[PDB]
Order: structure tokens, then sequence, then C-alpha cells
């Protein structure tokens, strides 16, 4: 309850959007859990108290600062900053076990039984089915671990320059072992799986959970109608819509409260 | 030994080539198990006599006649014909196990451990992870499994109007159940994933046992060159060349003794 959060992570405005976004809509699912959120001082102060109000917790991290414990393993691969302020979700010990969501994904119905699984259960990636996707994962706080994957990212960096490379190198077993730690699809759906492998979606889509928008176009990107109450085009809008629809009525008036 | 197979089924000519060069690519790797094929009336005597040689078994079906099982099945659901052949498969009951792949397939090492799995131990589908390719897959050969599957055939069809459709509904507890059931993507690589999610490839794709040949080009629709052993213009044509290595090296003159 009090120990358990979803953890998301902005390191800009446009993200925060998304964050804002995704921490609505555990609220509208009634979550039991805490929202807590990793914001880099690049958030403005309107977005940053924004997140203030949706999620229960908001903490700043900075690894451009010498003082952080990941800016050394910065300067030797500064293309894994993202990726490093990422991999501060494991410093956030006050809770005993978490669930990651990155900012651009979307909650369509309770999703506390995540709780339920234990460190390192992610559903499979599209693409390469082997590997997890680091979009949404379960896993437990720990210095120790937190240590762990600072090293592999010294040592080794990551296979895709992402999250998702050092994530999948560190706990290598999740293809081969425990069927629990695969999260079904369905709590991670790939947008782009939408609208590609289609006889499946229209077979198993209504069952979606979890949102995970992909692709170079995020969901703030695109132009949405408030009257008509859609995106302007892309054969299932259904999902942008819904992300729209919380923006336009919980997010946008709530960013207002700050012009006063 | 003898009563485990490969087998892999061929509906027309083309098919036939990429049979061939499955059934020589399995006996390069040295299988010890027996190779069998399906093959219907529409395959030309010249393709049913090199196959002939390739394999150790050469079965006909013919759902087009009505003393056929699956026959009625397929007046119901015409769209389902080489489905309903391909189901076939569980009718060698002269086999305990056998291991299915499609004639768009090529083994690049020997994958004779595959006969260590239970039946329905299938790799995971690229864009819907949590349904299983139908290119590879282990089974037993059963009567009445095979009525099983000709019945949900008839009663619901396929999702997908393939084989993969009907069998991912079938064998239902596939996402969810028994992670040795979930066999590792390098024993039925997708083509298309190794020239999409390249970072992962770079990092696993050496490993690779079988290729599976997807998308609208199979390859023999594709241009060889003899000389530089290279087809024409695909950031990775090496599997391409393995193909028609084999087809070149092994099938063509074959094919060439039958003119005498």
């Amino acid at each position: 309850m009090t120990d358990q959060a979803f953890v998301t992570l902005t390191t800009n405005d446009a993200y925060a959007k998304g964050a804002l976004v995704l921490g609505s809509s555990l609220k509208q699912h009634r979550t039991s859990r805490r929202l807590a959120v990793l914001t880099t001082p690049q958030v403005s102060d309107t977005m940053r108290k924004a997140l203030e109000i949706v999620f229960d917790e908001v903490i700043t991290v900075d690894i451009l600062d010498s003082g952080d414990s990941a800016h050394l393993t910065l300067m030797k691969r500064p293309e894994l900053g993202v990726t490093l302020t990422k991999l501060h979700c494991w410093s956030l010990t006050q809770y005993s076990k978490c669930v990651f969501m990155d900012a651009d994904t979307l909650v369509l119905a309770n999703i506390d039984d995540l709780f339920e699984r234990e460190e390192l259960s992610a559903a499979p990636d599209p693409g390469w089915p082997d590997c997890f996707n680091s979009g949404v994962f379960v896993y437990q706080p720990s210095v120790e671990t937190y240590n762990q994957l600072l090293h592999v990212a010294s040592e080794q960096g990551s296979f895709d320059g992402g999250s998702q490379g050092l994530l999948n190198t560190f706990f290598n077993s999740w293809a081969t072992t425990d069927i629990r730690k695969h999260l079904p699809f369905i709590y991670n759906l790939s947008s782009i799986s939408i609208y590609s492998y289609l006889p499946a979606f229209k077979a198993f889509g209504a069952n979606a959970k979890v949102v995970h928008f992909l692709g170079q176009t995020k969901p703030w990107n695109y132009t949405y109608d408030t009257k008509t109450k859609s995106v302007r085009s892309m054969t299932h809008p259904q999902f942008l819509n819904v992300w729209w629809d919380i923006f336009t009525t919980s997010v946008v008036p709530l960013l207002q409260q700050f012009g006063l």
C-alpha cells in the first residue's frame, strides 16, 4: 500500500505531459498504491508544480551534477544519460516493490495485480521477443542492485543505447526462466503492434490494460479536435483519443490553475 | 531416432524448392532423425521425385478429395485449405514426436535438442509476442488431437486465416504456462526482425539456428549471382546467400538428374 508504488520519469516538459496523463489514468482506475515520478532540473517549474498535485512524490535527479552517483558513468558513456537517470528508480528504497512505467504509457484498467510479481517481471518486446520491453517492469528498489546496474553500464554499456539493452543484459535469464516474469503483452501493449499485426489485435486487443506509445510521433505530437473528440489523421485512434481526453479533461485545466 | 522426425509441407513447386533446401540443411547439420514431407497433387512429378531423395518419407495429402477427413471442413471454410493440409502433420502416428518446420525455414545448426521438448513448444511471434509463431513447433502426432484441431477449425476457424491463428486458439495456455514450451527465438528467427530490430540482431543474431523467411518475397523470388555468391539488391543477405548456396550446390544439380 504505502510501501509500494508506480514510478515514472520525465526529463523534459513534453514527457511531463505524458507523465501527467499516466498518473491521472492510474488515479482514474483507482490504484491503492502511491505514485512517484523522477524529474530532472530541465523540467519547468509549472510542470513540476503540476506533477506535485498528480503524484504523491516528486524526486529530483540531476546526473549532470558531479555529486550524482551516476555522473562518472555518464562522463564515460554520455549517450546513456536518460538510461542512467531512469536507473535511479532502484534508489527509491522507501518502497519495497515498484512498477516502473515510461511516461509514454497509458493505463486503461486497474493493474495493481502487478504487485504480485517479483523483481524483473516485464512483457516481451515485439521485434525481438526474447528481450523484454523496458516500458513497464516490476522491480525492487535496492542500492546494491542500482550499483550493479551502474557497473554493467560502465563496463558494457547498452547494446541498444537505451535502458532496454542494459536491463536485458543484466536480467538475462528472463527469456528462459520463470513464465511468471513474462508479464502478459496486454500490460505493455505496443501501439505499433496494434496497427501492424492487426488480426491479433482484433482478437485480443479489447483486453488491453496498458498502451505503450512507441514510434517517432508521441501522443502530444498529434492535433486533437475537442469537438469531435478525436485526433487528426491510424486505423485505431481509440487509444490516442483516450490519452487526449484525459489530457484535455484533467491535465490542461490543472496547468491553468498556475496562471493565477 | 526412427520414431522421431522433422516434418514440412509443400503445396506447390515454389515451396518444394524451399522444402528441398530445408531438408538438405538438416542433413548438412547431421540430424539423427527422419525427414518427412507432406505434399499435395499439385506438386509436379519431378519435384516429387527430388523430394523422394532428400526426404525419408513423402506423404501425399489431397484435401480437395471427398475421401479426406478435412474435406468437409474445407467446404465450410475454403480459405483454410493450406491450414487444413498442414494439420495432417498430426496424422503421422508412425512418429512419437515431431518438429514441424514450414518450407520457408532454413536450418543453420543441428537442432535435434528440440526433441527434448513436449507437445506445443514454439518460439514467440514478433508483432504479438503472446502468440507463438507457427513456423516451427514441437508436437506429438495423434488422431485425437487432429480431430480436436479440425473441430476448432470447423467451429471457430482461424483468427488470422492461417495455421498460426488456429494453433494459438487451441494451444492457448502457451503464453502463461511453462517457460520450456517457449522455444528460444533463435530456433525460429524471423527474417523481418533481422533488418528491423537491428541492435538486438547485432547482439544475439550470431546464435541463430533457424531462419524463417517471412514477408512477400521468398528466397526463391530473389536473383542470385553464382560468381559473387550473393543475391541481387537488405543489410544482411547472409542468410539468403546460405539458402541459395545450398540450392545451387545441392538442389539444382539433383533436379538435373531427372532430365536423363
